[PDB]
């Protein structure tokens, strides 16, 4: 079967063939699309086939299909799901699946660098201590003193649900959100809960409106532990603009490492509950959704105010104005301390080259418009334009539920 | 089954019912979501008359009524004599009103019970067709103080005595490819213009010239008809703070009029129903005078402004944007044009959203539609979950006429 993609400025066509191997379903049915909701104990029964399918995709990839070499390979899987009730992944396979997740996130608009990703293989760690020690050395090398490298720690696979390792952080580095008696928000107000569960597990927080929270981490299944990543560590870009002097004064920083720590690595059928990766920030992320949301640092009037712009009326579009001119701060401040950064027309513009290249090469390339379609000036980018087929494959990212709604609590 | 929706932005959670009573299908699988594809008999008709009639009479407190039990009776019989029916003008009127009330595509929605409707299937030719579009347009436009109109055409019969706009808008440019290569115009109407001239038109060869109507009557070959010039209110486009800007000769027109739609009502087809409300801001600064393949200024006003152009990340592109965002609004404003900016149309959708839920038990959306082609997440429908089906009475996409007319 064969479906057709059209980018409607270019009225390139593409045909994809890819989707005929998606196996998780997409939320949407023949009657409903549910393309822009958020958020739409394995019995060795399901196990083997989720395996086969990972080891032939595997063995296909390294020209080895029906090898012998192939076949000792799923014999021994075979036996070892049968014996102990799952399987151990070889390096080169986990690092084959790592890539391949990231590969397949529909949602990274970021994919072009997919077989570029350092691999760190965690799963001999065995306490939150450990954890930490990985962790630290995952933020160092990737942070690599502003020239930024993508990488994956990958801690150990899940067993029965009741020994996973998990880090309770959304996110390696963020700041923290203190809710005040009047109601007032000091910090990050989308971290407010975190922050909370932190200070009552003993972190002693600053009260700033840039306070790096503390890792809380969970190894096999126990109670989480707290941990400060070392300042000198983290690195973390002032925020000023070229033209405007006043900029600095706002006392804005953000970190230079963004790093995803609550997603479910999926390869083979078994599950990698803790597995932070991290890459190097598009400017709108943090110019646009951290610094402009309403429910975030909502920093769009007083910036408005400081270039007298006419906040009257909506019609004046001085959200608009203000917008671009901190997306143009963000930008600059990171190039001028030299730590990896890409603007949205770069990045949207590699995006649609690379999924170009993967239609070519491996017959499709999924992909969520919604989240792909950066959050300002959307239609001046190409991928605006482009259509696109959203499904899913393995290996894959997965969203799991939050730790401190599922833990069982030791005390 | 019962579907809920969550604002991220700011966690109001609404629970979607009105989903159950889809018809349609939407082109996404369980295995495949299509959610970003631009255009993915007596036996059938009766009991889609029978479902809209239901809810037309469920609608004026009248179900189960003998009234209602009385104009199914003659709506069935008619289909057994005549195979087809004839909606009463309150029928009319009603289907109109829900078919925008249901198009998942309109931000504009909130104004869906304020629609006046031209009732036009008296006409028989093409001629008055015209007559019809010219009092439509004159009535819609109301000096600038725009207002939301439908003109509705006869019904399809046979399929072979369609009525048909061939025009997709009411009101656009002309294009022209030039010896130069270059396009001259609006370059999305290139073809739609050599059809014009194959059919006679004496092109005035500039870059705003407003096209003649195509007009269909009874399946029988189009005519072509100027529009009154008197009647195309324009809008030359200026900048309060950039006094070069008029340099640029930029104008637009001020009726925004989709005339390409089939409008399905109790599955009768209504292959011509130009509509028309006011513009969103954004349809003409960011779309049709900044993307590539439209009028593409992004260049000449980033150069005008002095901006960095060698390298994206000075945002050059979205600097020029904003700029040209702000003239057309200021334009239409200054000259008493109705329109609206992206900031008060995502947020009266957002209310009309809580309306519909609260009143209805849904609002079917189309998010990748709804969210503004400029400064998505400054808007509050990028934080609005939104579900996507497809409900009747609708406003359908249907085949370009001259890919389908045997002549
Ligand atoms: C190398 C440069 C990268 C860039 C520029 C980039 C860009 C982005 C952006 C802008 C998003 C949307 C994030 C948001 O809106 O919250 C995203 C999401 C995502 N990225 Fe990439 N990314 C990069 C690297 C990576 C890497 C190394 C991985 C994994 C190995 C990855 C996997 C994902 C996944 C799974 C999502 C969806 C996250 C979610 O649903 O919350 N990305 N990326
Ligand atoms: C009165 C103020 C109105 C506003 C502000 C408004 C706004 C919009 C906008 C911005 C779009 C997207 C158009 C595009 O991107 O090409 C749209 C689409 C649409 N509108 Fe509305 N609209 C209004 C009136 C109406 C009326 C009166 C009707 C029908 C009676 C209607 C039915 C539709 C339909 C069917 C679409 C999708 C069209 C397509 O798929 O090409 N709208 N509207
Ligand atoms: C690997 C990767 C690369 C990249 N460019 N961005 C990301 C997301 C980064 C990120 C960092 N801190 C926090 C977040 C939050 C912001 C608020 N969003 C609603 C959820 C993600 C996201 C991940
Ligand atoms: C009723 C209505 C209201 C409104 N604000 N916009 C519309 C869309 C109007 C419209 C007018 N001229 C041209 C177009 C084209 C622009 C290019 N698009 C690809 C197709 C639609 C669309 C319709
Ligand atoms: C409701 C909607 O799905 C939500 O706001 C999405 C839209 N697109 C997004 N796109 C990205 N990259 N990141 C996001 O968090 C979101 N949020
Ligand atoms: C491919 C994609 O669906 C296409 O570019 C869409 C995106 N969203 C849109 N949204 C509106 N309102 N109008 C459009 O023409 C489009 N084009
Ligand atoms: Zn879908």
């Amino acid at each position: 079967r064969f479906l057709k993609v059209k980018n409607w400025e270019t009225d390139v066509v593409l045909t994809d063939t890819l989707h005929l191997k998606s196996t998780l379903e997409t939320g949407c049915t023949e009657h409903i699309c549910m393309g822009s909701i958020m958020l739409p104990v394995r019995t060795k029964d399901q196990l083997f086939p989720l395996a086969k399918e990972f080891l032939d995709q595997y063995y296909s990839s390294i020209k080895r299909f029906g090898s012998k070499a192939h076949m000792d390979r799923l014999e021994e899987v075979n036996k070892e799901i049968e014996s102990t009730s799952t399987y151990q992944l070889k390096d080169t396979e986990l690092i084959y699946g790592a890539k391949h997740a990231w590969r397949n996130a529909s949602r990274c608009v970021g994919r072009i660098q997919w077989s570029k990703l350092q691999v760190f293989d965690a799963r001999d760690c065995t306490t939150a201590h450990g954890m930490f020690n990985y962790i630290c050395n995952h933020v160092k090398y990737a942070t690599n003193k502003g020239n930024l490298r993508s990488a994956i720690t990958i801690f150990p696979q899940r067993t029965d649900g009741k020994h996973d390792f998990r880090v309770w952080n959304s996110q390696l580095i963020r700041y923290a959100g203190y809710k005040q008696p009047d109601g007032s928000t000091l910090g990050d107000p989308a971290n407010v809960q975190f922050t909370e569960i932190c200070i009552q597990q003993g972190w002693k927080a600053p009260r700033g409106r840039f306070d790096v929270l503390p890792l809380l981490l969970q190894a096999n299944g126990n109670d989480p532990e707290l941990f400060q990543i070392p300042p000198e560590l983290v690195l973390e870009v002032p925020i000023r603009h070229p033209k405007f002097d006043w900029f600095k004064d706002l006392g804005l920083k953000w970190y230079g490492l963004p790093a995803v720590s609550n997603m479910l690595l999926e390869i083979g059928g078994l599950e990698f509950s803790a597995c932070p990766f991290s890459g190097w920030y598009m400017g709108t992320e943090i110019g646009v959704r951290d610094y402009c949301d309403n429910s975030r640092y909502n920093i769009l009037e007083e910036v408005a105010k400081k270039m007298d712009l006419d906040m009257r009326k909506t019609s004046s579009l001085w959200k608009d104005q203000a917008l671009v001119e901190i997306n143009i701060a963000v930008l600059y401040s990171f190039q001028s301390d030299k730590v990896t950064i890409v603007d949205h027309h770069s990045a949207t513009e590699s995006f649609i080259k690379h999924m170009e290249n993967e239609y070519r090469c491996r017959g499709g390339c999924p992909a969520d418009w919604v989240w792909i379609v950066p959050p300002m000036s959307g239609s001046i980018t190409p991928v605006f334009h482009q259509e696109m087929l959203n499904y899913r494959l393995t290996p894959s990212f997965e969203y799991q539920p939050d730790p401190w709604n599922t833990h069982v609590w030791k005390g």
